[PDB]
């Protein structure tokens, strides 16, 4: 209900979202709700950097209000329109209609599809443009693709703080704004979650992107996403994480997703696991119809190696492990070895899809025709798992 | 706990699960449990048709040791070998080394490579071969892949009475045993739900067995599935109900599967159908991530229109419309007309994806490039879809 301070001047005027347990419709799951992160600042010029989800409009207003009633505005900075940022867009410029916004060109056009019917005065920005709010003054960096076309960051030179928007946040609620006030491990989790389902895809352009901040020499103090905990004391650590992460060099760890009707594609899987144990490598095993996929995926992401098994119904794949497989195939894992395998009755089918689909997801398969069993596996059919997993291993070495 | 008579000297002595919610895994979803099926015939030589899932193996025995306690058996009926069925075949063996197996050849390759360490004595059946008890005999009918390539029917011709395994089954749990002490509506919908999830790739196979049944001229008074109710008030209806379901001749409903992130996919499932309803048509409308697979399923038996819709997300679908779209894959439905639809917010990619899985289905299209929009649909759009709902409604005519 109330703002909160980052610094004299800057202020957090966003909302948290307690009970959502599912962002992007059913696309991400979120245990612990999220927030919505929108900032002041305050100065000859006011900007308001980002809305709130339309449903929460009432929080942004009611905290603006409570920095200066009859809200001010000069500036509306909109670093990314999805809807979860620019949904209170048109309560916003209703309470302001001389607001200037600040935004890309493609989220320009964004804005004005999403919804027209709203005239607004604007200056579409590029990488490099600055604004001057009188004391301070916010200067734009495009970030195309850094989740969206039309995405980009805000940074603040006179505070070193950092607005990226999407990129460094995590999906979590707290009534507690700060990373020094939350526990170091769980909220680097979040944020590798977060990482994993969102940007995975675009490892290639955080990289260059990190590089040319560092080229730049850009002093960042703070970093202030959209969603979660803001990085007062230690934005070094999220960066470095990303960097990481964006290279995909990876961790001998191998991540068995799979599922089963009778249990054979499950004794396969455990073998398999054996194997890849006794070759000095962690495991993470998921029965898919009992785990969540965006926690799976988030496992994914340090592994080196990706098993996914299924048997053969109607000629095709498991319905439960589907979700998974095209999830993979548009995330777009980096640098991963693979395999499938599974068991069938009598004509098989499952194998061939897994493989396909494993292959559009661009993951090396360390075994054309993975291992298959018919009906039941017998002794030498567990021990050639154990030894592809002992393979694997091998290859993951570190 | 205790057998339950059919007809003197014909008990049912299977079991009853009430708390499964799953079966063949994750595959079909059992909302209020199921039973296993399993039927004594006590004679000069006294059979049994089918076992019983592993985990019930005490009930089985129980219940036979009821009928007579040293369990006598002479014969052993396999006409499945799935695990459902099978399961208690060892400990059914071991309780009666000296049982006499009746299965077909398909059947004893199963069960040689399910069990092998059991031998036991057998003889392969084919249609016609009949085996006699003394005051009444089990003539066999091979039903190859009316479920699995072992399956076969055990006709009793002095009481008329077919023990089809899984074919007339449905997935419920009660105390009651027969038809005419359950709701008509209720159970043939549990039927229904049983033969679309199951048989529907097999509905030509379904016609053929019908009518050789039909030629034959085979009288049945009675049937006894593996799972489920007997039908021995009105064996005729579920028979006609095969028939109709198999022929997929239809009715004039449209199924509309899909799910958005923001709504726009979802303003076109409900444009689409107004142009259904208004068309004189019959709507079911399942947004997928908050709808049960195989309740979804289980509408489309019926209907002669399916409509699956997604936005695009990673230029793949949504993972949540995966399932349905490999599951209707596998499932063959017979005779569809269908359409698929989604927004998007620059390259595009899930129409793709979904017309290519829906032409994989053998579900002919009534529009390539399918209504497509861009961020948010317009007046225009909508009305396209709308006209769209009302093209195939003129065409699901009836
Ligand atoms: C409804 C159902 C449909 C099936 N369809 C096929 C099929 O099309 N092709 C095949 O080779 N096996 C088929 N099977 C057999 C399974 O692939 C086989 O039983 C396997 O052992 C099960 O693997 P699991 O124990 O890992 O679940 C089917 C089994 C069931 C229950
Ligand atoms: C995480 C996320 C990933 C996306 N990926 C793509 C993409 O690859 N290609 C595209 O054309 N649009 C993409 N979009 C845009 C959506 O397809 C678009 O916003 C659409 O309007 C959402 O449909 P809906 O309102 O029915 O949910 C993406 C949107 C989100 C939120
Ligand atoms: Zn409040
Ligand atoms: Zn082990
Ligand atoms: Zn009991
Ligand atoms: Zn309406």
């Amino acid at each position: 209900s109330q703002p909160v301070a980052i610094t004299d001047g800057i202020y957090w005027v966003g909302a948290v979202d307690w009970n959502i347990r599912y962002f992007h419709g059913p696309a991400f799951s979120t245990h612990r709700g999220t927030t919505y992160n929108a900032y002041l600042i305050v100065d000859d010029k006011t900007a308001l950097v980002d809305t709130v989800y339309e449903p929460f409009k009432e929080e942004l207003i009611a905290k603006l209000k409570q920095i200066k009633d009859p809200v001010k505005l000069d500036y509306l900075v909109v670093n990314h329109t999805e809807s979860d940022h620019a949904g209170a867009f048109p309560a916003i410029m209703e309470l302001c209609p001389d607001a200037h916004v600040l935004c890309t060109q493609r989220a320009f056009d964004s804005l004005k599809a999403h919804y027209s019917h709203i005239d607004f005065n604007y200056t579409i920005v590029k990488t490099g443009t600055s604004v001057s709010l009188g004391k301070r003054s916010l200067t734009f960096i495009e970030a195309p693709m850094l989740h969206w076309p039309d995405s980009m960051f805000t940074y603040v030179p006179e505070e070193a703080l950092l607005l990226p928007n999407d990129a460094f946040g995590q999906h979590i609620a707290t009534s507690v704004r700060f990373d020094d006030q939350v526990d170091a491990g769980l909220i680097m989790d979040e944020a590798a979650k977060y990482y994993a389902n969102i940007l995975m895809p675009f490892s290639n352009l955080i990289t260059k992107k990190l590089d040319e901040i560092q080229k730049i020499n850009l002093a960042i103090k703070t970093i202030a996403p959209s969603h979660g905990i803001i990085w007062r004391k230690d934005p070094g650590r999220i960066i470095e994480a990303y960097a990481r992460w964006a290279e995909g060099q990876g961790k001998a760890k191998a991540v068995i997703a799979y599922d089963t009707m009778w249990l054979s594609t499950e004794k396969m899987a455990h073998a398999l696991m054996d194997g890849l144990v006794a070759g000095g490598c962690e495991v993470k095993l998921f029965k898919l119809s009992v785990s969540d996929r965006n926690d799976v995926i988030k496992e994914i992401l340090d592994a080196r190696a990706v098993l996914v098994g299924s048997p053969t119904i109607n000629n095709d794949i498991l319905p439960v492990v589907s979700p998974l497989l095209d999830d993979l195939v548009g995330l777009r894992p980096k640098n991963k070895v693979g395999l499938a395998f599974g068991a069938y009755g009598w004509g098989g089918g499952a194998q061939k899809i897994l493989e396909e689909r494993l292959k559009a997801a661009k993951i090396e398969l360390i075994a054309e025709p993975g291992p298959t069993v018919q009906w039941v596996p017998r002794g030498e059919d567990l021990q050639r798992c154990y030894e592809l997993g002992r393979k694997i291993a091998a290859r993951i070495a570190d």
